[PDB]
């Protein structure tokens, strides 16, 4: 750390000048011998080469350092000079003007690279650390450029989470968080990251956000139309082989042995959803249970026939299906056509 | 810009200069003091103190900047110099040459550290922008410098992508492009973002297909051998309590129901599949079932009695599968059976 | 190579130095002329303008040049000189002095910009790669600084690797390796990456590692307490097309059944929890089925109280449920009725 003047001008910048030689020819200054010595001799001596000190060679050469040391503190680069002789080195780093003029930083692949940074494809163009943060698919803590935010310390709310690796650190402090991206019978997330990423679509904004937590539930969401939709969490084979979606215990107290559906059918009901109703005492008879606590639905039998006597009983599993255009509890399992 | 045009060589670097001491107890040209007031006096003074200007000295001060600014031109970075006088301050940069004979930035991680930087953990190896580039695995736009293509412009095959993600701007871009998946409970992708990371193991592209789109609808698949295999799409939890693939409702021609299913039923026949039917109308004789149209076969169930009638009441589900070995479907649930 | 040798310190140091003059209306040795013609007339001749070479001017020309050369040399680049005329202009990476202590660079963007690097949004800064890779959840190489170590075609220990992205060039090697994922209705992990992560969680670090394989049958998994979670073979709406997963064809002698599949049904039998299983053989009485070691129970019927046979045909596939009351397993339908 050592800060030099400001060069506002390189000596002798618009004063004479003469360019110095590499070879020489008599008394005269050079680029390999400098100032000769065998004929620096006695200049007021009648002398053949006798030479004396050039004010344009020695301006000239206070204006090269001069111009190297301004540009240096400009440019911080050496512009590329045209077919300079030697080559270059790979891996050598210049600036130069550009297309436009714009100059960026270019690193040179090949040794003796003869060829013009701007036309060069061994010299790869080098810009800033923002191409860098963009390259990314998702920065780092969202729109923050350094990595810190990258993992967050309190649980990062989703009412604003479109982008950007927002790492959860604390399990217990996310379990906080709201919109809470985690299957049912679970209260809040876990630690782990977001893969959320965001696109522009004029006004309208599209994004998803990919999260799997400590548990392993893969919660994925996407902002529709400027409002987030509920996270979708990966059916897990788990979760399949608990089968909790389907079934649960028996519940409710007169014409109605609902199933505390845990969870319960997002979305509604549709068309013909299979539960494996649970009757820990016999059924009533005609039943409108409230499955899932918002589809009530009367039971009625396959034969056409109350399911009374004999189709359901105590202590029982009987799976029970919608009808599309009754929107009743045909039997799948459980409740027989009766002989009579 | 001010280009310091390329001086070809350093100034007298074949010929003659003394070195520049420090300091000169004989007052001649030190770097303490430079040029000594002793190069002031007159020589007709007689006083012995009286320096004439050398230029042994002036070739080593000429060629000193010569060099300097020369390889500044064409080396960009300092070379590392063995012992630096208090080492090299934090973030400061240098080029310490290796034995390939390219150049090798080292930057100070450590501060006033006087580590050799070929082999020093402490100078860091400043590596080129396609080293950070490959760095990245998942590299929006493939392989580009820029970020841009984030959200493809047009319908356009994924075949394209080989490593990273996309983002999908336009709902019409996700249908459009070609190998758009058939999405759950949806016609195709909604506007999500999609990776594609294919590992280049030669012609054994082994590739990752993440789609995903608003509601959480997830599928995947790979390429190989010039085509890539199916599209695997994780199960709903929104989709699993309604179990509307495994669902299904028989139609088509009489008494030889076949099914239609959203999303398509696929597969083709596999071992034990279960054939849920709303079976169109009761049957009267010869009855056969199946989902999809895999294939018509008798139904025997554990009385064992023949296709006579009653067997598949109209409307009814059956949540029956095939003999795996048999070829003819055996009924498992919701069997109606009328007494003939 | 260019190595111009170290400068300890700058010619004419802490010697006298005559700061160079801008310009001059008489030509004294000013930056705009040089040394102007002036310099050249004899001194005998006594005409006004018969100037000399000031010492202090030639110890400041080669101390500006010395100084900037050894800037150049120990700090790669020069200082940010505040007054610069005209600003900085685009890509201008300064090294400013840190208020804390460390040099930091600074790249101004725009051409021109004028502000203090400290206090100004635009000047960027232009770290190292190890901070620069912070911002990459997923590095190629894992704790690898380089690309390379992403991609290991041996087998190497699941275990060990811990963070970054893993490619495996064979899919088998995988399974050769250790900690391999079974998909359903696969044998092991095809060829895909694995994307492993862990996150500070205060006592118990915690990590995530999923395995997406080549046909995209994913598996996420979470070290837990250093222990990785069983691999997480998320089931596929394909997989629920063919019920294969849940689908078994159970050892079929009398009185007697065993049930098991692969992919295991983690937990075994659970309350409520009904499975879809083949017996080929008839039951004379109260049969029996477990799965995984829980507990083995009877098979039923309707009327829940042992069986008296004929109630399933050869090779009836019947849905068997267990309920905890009852600690039974019961043909729920495809079931003859009969009252004990």
């Amino acid at each position: 750390m050592i800060t030099p003047e400001l060069i506002p001008s390189p000596f002798a910048a618009q004063g004479d000048k003469d360019p110095i030689p590499q070879t020489s020819s008599t008394g005269f200054a050079n680029l390999r011998d400098g100032y000769t010595p065998d004929y620096e001799i006695s200049l007021a001596s009648n002398n053949p080469q006798a030479k004396a000190v050039e004010r344009k060679i020695q301006n000239q050469l206070f204006f090269i350092a001069t111009q190297n040391a301004q540009a240096w503190q400009r440019q911080m680069a050496p512009p590329w000079f045209q077919g300079m002789p030697g080559g270059y080195e790979q891996n050598a780093e210049v600036v130069r003007v550009g297309n436009d003029g714009i100059m960026r930083r270019y690193r040179s692949m090949v040794n003796a690279n003869a060829s013009d940074p701007l036309s060069s494809t061994t010299w790869e163009e080098q810009p800033a650390w923002s191409a860098m943060r963009s390259n990314i698919p998702m920065p780092a803590g969202g729109p923050g450029l350094s990595s810190g935010g990258e993992v967050i310390t309190t649980g990062r709310n989703f009412n604003d989470l479109l982008n950007g690796t927002w790492e959860f650190f604390s399990d217990s402090v996310v379990i906080a968080s709201q919109n809470a991206p985690v299957y049912p019978a679970s209260a809040g997330a876990a630690a782990g990251m977001l893969e959320a990423k965001s696109w522009i679509s004029g006004s309208n904004t599209f994004c998803v956000q990919r999260y799997t937590d400590r548990v392993g539930n893969v919660a994925v969401r996407g902002l529709n139309a400027g409002a987030w939709t509920n996270w979708m969490y990966a059916v897990n084979v788990m979760a399949l082989q608990q089968g909790r979606v389907t079934y649960g215990v028996a519940a409710g107290p007169a014409n109605a042995y609902t199933l505390t559906l845990v969870p319960q059918l997002q979305g509604g009901l549709v068309d013909g959803m299979i539960l494996r109703v649970k009757f820990n005492t016999m059924n009533t008879g005609a039943s409108t249970i409230n499955v899932s606590g918002l589809g009530a639905k009367a039971i009625v039998g396959a034969a056409n026939f109350p399911l009374t006597g004999g189709e359901l009983g105590q202590g029982l599993i009987a799976e029970l299906v919608f009808d599309a255009a009754g929107d009743r509890w045909r039997i799948l399992a459980g409740a027989p056509r009766i002989q009579v």
